[PDB]
């Protein structure tokens, strides 16, 4: 399906051989510190290695999600830890931010994969951080309102936009990750209907990440807290790869892992 | 999709609605009884209950699996299960058996399904016990052998063979669902293959129920044991409710009837 793989700098990912696990790194911060504290690195470190064991292939990082933070703050937050993961934990890291510069300082200080809620349209100077380090960049679809003509048209579309975007500043086709924005922008309903209709987002070309893990729609249908989520993450981690996704994004990585190898031998993968 | 319910005497189980969760009832014998003693049916009735409770539809009960045990042997094992069930647990029963004689007193003891994992060819009187007393029967794929020609146009011709002795015995159409028999007769990568391609059963016009649970070929996949193959059965779930399949049949109720929910809401079921 894809001739070429993703170039992460020191790492290789591979999009033909498995679907990629991409676990989200827990990072809640010391409260009398802006830092790169002992305790709260410690644990992101910790949780990394969790991760790593249980069979991530990319650890997400970000500095906003908790004190209210600055730009200058989100940085000093977020460097330390990419730092410390990075110098620790073999693997390629995504730094989680819509702004340019905690895009470049995170690069600077080790991350390989740029992961943009806004797809590059809150801070499209973004796209210029990402084609100057010929990084890969996460364009997620996301708006600042519900209003749909019709849903999955107009997902495209927006996302088209953000592509238009990346390519306009210099970013390379291969380098280029989409993602529907479930949960964002979109009512349950909403959410129900991008992942009956998924497949869709591959006419654009480029490899797709899921991100559904313990949202709120999942909570909506099953009437369960965020703890009690595992199965309905699973079925939407399942019906994505079977809809051609090479990503998701999951907090569960030992148990999502094993649902995605399972998948990926049932369809051939 | 489907004109009609499943008519199940007392009960009535609507095709169109959700995916239907077939309980995996346990049924472990008493070392010192050929009986309904007290242990192994309080047991067998505590474990229905928790299924109910957990989102069953139907609870599958069967005889052998374990003292050796002859027709008389099995019937006394499973009429008093049956009997029990059937009295304390407002479900319809599947008899999981493929001898034409167990099939009759079972539903005599209560049983409304009768689930043939030899597909009526075993004893294909046991299609004669289906008509005669109106219920539905489930006619597995299943083979001496694993001779194939070629895995799917095989598994469809053997199934309308199925199909044939059924019908020739008078079982009307409404009473007829089938079953690839993953893990039966199967090579650990034609059981993939079956997964992949288990949409090409629906041609046939009947419901489909999928067996995957705790199976081998899971094992194969992941290299686990038993007991650690939920969420690859979460897997096998999920695809088969994406192809189509209308009920499942599982160990593991609680956490298959929430795949399967979110699923169902998912594809607009
Ligand atoms: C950084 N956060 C995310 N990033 C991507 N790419 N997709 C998501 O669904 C989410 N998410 O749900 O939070
Ligand atoms: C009674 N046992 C079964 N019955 C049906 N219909 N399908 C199965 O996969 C199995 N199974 O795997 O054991």
């Amino acid at each position: 399906k894809w001739d070429y793989d993703l170039r992460c700098g020191e790492y290789t990912l591979n999009l033909n051989e498995k679907t990629l696990i991409m676990g989200i790194l827990n990072v809640t911060p010391d409260s009398f510190s802006d830092g790169g504290s002992y305790n709260e690195v410690d644990a992101a470190v910790r949780h990394a290695k969790e991760m790593r064991d249980e069979g991530a292939h990319i650890i997400d990082i970000g500095g906003e999600s908790f004190a209210k933070v600055s730009v200058e703050e989100e940085i000093k937050r977020v460097v330390p830890m990419i730092q410390a993961v990075s110098k620790e934990v073999k693997l390629p890291i995504s730094i989680d931010t819509y702004k340019a510069e905690v895009a470049k300082q995170a690069i600077e200080a080790g991350a390989h994969i740029i992961n943009d809620i806004w797809g590059a349209k809150a801070e499209p100077k973004i796209a210029e951080v990402a084609a100057h380090y010929d990084v890969p960049i996460i364009l997620m679809h996301n708006r600042d309102n519900m209003n749909y003509r019709n849903l999955m048209a107009d997902m495209i579309a927006d996302l088209y936009d953000s592509i238009k975007i990346a390519k306009d500043a210099g970013v390379r086709d291969e380098n280029i990750i989409l993602d529907p924005g479930i949960g964002f922008a979109k009512t349950p309903e909403q959410n129900l209907e991008a992942m009956r209709n998924l497949e869709q987002l591959n006419v654009l070309g480029y490899p797709v990440l899921l991100g559904t893990s313990r949202k709120s729609f999942i909570g909506h249908v099953l009437d369960l807290p965020v703890e009690e989520r595992l199965e309905g993450t699973g079925a939407t981690v399942c019906l994505g790869i079977e809809k051609g996704c090479e990503f998701v994004r999951v907090h569960d990585v030992k148990e999502m892992s094993r649902m995605a190898k399972m998948m990926d031998a049932m369809i051939g993968k």
